[PDB]
């Protein structure tokens, strides 16, 4: 919509009063100057076609710990702790998907360090939606099953790191300088001397509800979920987020990596795709148990097929 800032000092003071200090909002952080049009661009979920996940008796009746972190449970899987940067696209549906697929190749696929190409998925799955104008996480995982995806060695993400800060500590260029269209779908690597290797799942499925989410995470590792983004979330700095003010900005896809309790408040730990400058080093904590902003309404996951 507008070139009107999403944040104001008055808006953030209201938020910090209404949230009762359970989470901290910050006006003069990395998102201070973000525009209503740029904020809505980050939120690329539009629009089940996947079968519902079925647990065995042993999976369903296992006593889950009160704390869990995917990076500590699989300390030899180096993709889990890495933070993506979707850049100036509505590519979150594809970026969260490709991140969790990279992680599952190590947790289940016998491959320690492969990065699945978000670019390949964004550009070639026309059935998933319309690239940087948004798309459907469930269709992304169905595409990983039927067609498959190259690694980011074959097809690196086309859009560079960008900052919303004036002086980025990482020295990234501003995101205000960029506004990207869906890349072309290619059938060779960007360097055609790198041979094409196709990576597939043998099964893809849907999840619903706190219990399903914790069991899937514990047994199989990170997966893709989505929630409603309101203006207050843009200002998130630390603590367990819950919505208290601001208008609806769209659906956003993210990567669930953990859960815990912080001073009696249950949370999910989540890897965002807005680089390591935003939130808690690229992470946020959100309230678990009550489907906060619909986060527990729909997850998408799958089992990578081991190569050869
Ligand atoms: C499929 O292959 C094409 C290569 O033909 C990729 O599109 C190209 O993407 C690169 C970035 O990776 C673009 O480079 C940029 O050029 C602009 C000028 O328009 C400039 O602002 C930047 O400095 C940057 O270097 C290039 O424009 C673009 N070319 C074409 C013909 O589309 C595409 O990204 C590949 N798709 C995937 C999914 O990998
Ligand atoms: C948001 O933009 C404002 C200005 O529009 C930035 O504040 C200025 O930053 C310059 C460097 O670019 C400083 O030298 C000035 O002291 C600041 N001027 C004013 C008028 O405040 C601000 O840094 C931007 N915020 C973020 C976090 O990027």
């Amino acid at each position: 919509a507008e070139d009107a800032p999403v944040l104001s000092k008055a808006f953030v003071d209201r938020v910090n009063r209404l949230n009762r200090g359970i989470w901290k909002a910050k006006y003069d952080g990395v998102m201070q100057n973000i525009t209503l049009r740029e904020a809505k661009r980050l939120n690329g979920v539009i629009k089940s076609i996947l079968p519902k996940r079925r647990f065995t008796e042993e999976e369903a009746c296992a006593p889950l710990p009160s704390s869990f972190d995917s990076a500590e449970a699989w300390p030899n899987c180096p993709t889990i702790p890495q933070i993506a940067d979707q850049s100036a696209c509505g590519s979150c549906w594809a970026v969260a998907a490709a991140s969790a697929m990279s992680d599952r190749f190590c947790t289940m696929g016998g491959v320690q360090d492969v990065h699945i190409s978000a670019g390949d998925l964004l550009a070639c799955c026309s059935d998933c939606g319309d690239g940087c104008n948004g798309g459907d996480p469930d269709r992304a995982w169905a595409y990983f099953s039927s067609t498959g995806l190259v690694s980011d060695y074959c097809q690196p993400y086309p859009f560079p790191h960008c900052s919303h800060h004036s002086k980025s500590k990482n020295g990234y260029p501003p995101c205000s300088q960029f506004n990207f269209d869906t890349p072309k779908c290619n059938y060779t690597c960007d360097d055609p001397c790198i041979p094409v290797v196709n990576y597939r799942s043998w099964t893809s499925y849907a999840l619903q509800g706190e219990d399903d989410y914790m069991r899937e995470l514990f047994f199989r590792g990170p997966f893709e979920v989505a929630f409603d983004v309101y203006e207050d979330f843009i200002a998130y700095n630390s603590g367990v987020y819950h919505h208290v003010s601001g208008q609806y900005l769209g659906g956003h896809a993210v990567r669930l990596v953990g859960w815990g309790t912080s001073n009696g408040v249950p949370y999910w730990k989540i890897a965002n795709s807005w680089n390591t400058e935003w939130g808690m080093d690229g992470y946020f904590l959100i309230r678990r148990g009550s489907s906060e902003c619909g986060i527990e309404d729909g997850g998408s996951a799958g089992i990578p097929l081991a190569p050869n």
